[PDB]
């Protein structure tokens, strides 16, 4: 799987322009996205330009963080979609967050992998 989990990043975490960020948005883009055979508990998605959270794998918009992770230099539109229920079966029901805040990311061969979701697990 070689760049296939940049994929799966982009999948699981990039939604380029949303419009209403709302719980309604959560529960239609987790959905599309398949994150709900079991139901995610808390998933993340940042927006903008994926220049920009690729960036965050050099020192342009990055910086090493904790073990092994990059956290960016930059801010970035977010929305965190949290699970509502008690139940990992669906119907999944979400609730959102939007945020602006930077974002901690795991890089491998310059391209983002992994979001840290610790840092919006805002409790």
């Amino acid at each position: 799987q070689d760049n296939s989990r940049y994929t799966h990043f982009l999948t699981q975490h990039y939604d380029a322009k949303p419009q209403g960020r709302d719980d309604r948005y959560c529960e239609s883009i987790m959905r599309r996205r398949g994150l709900t055979s079991p139901c995610k508990d808390i998933n993340t998605f940042i927006h903008g330009n994926k220049r920009s959270i690729k960036a965050i794998c050099e020192n342009k918009n990055g910086n090493p963080h904790r073990e092994n992770l990059r956290i960016s230099k930059s801010s970035f539109q977010v929305t965190t979609c949290k699970l509502h229920g008690g139940s990992p079966w669906p119907p999944c029901q979400y609730r959102a967050t939007a945020g602006f805040r930077n974002v901690v990311v795991a890089c491998e061969n310059g391209l983002p992998v992994h979001l840290d979701q610790s840092i919006f697990r805002r409790p």
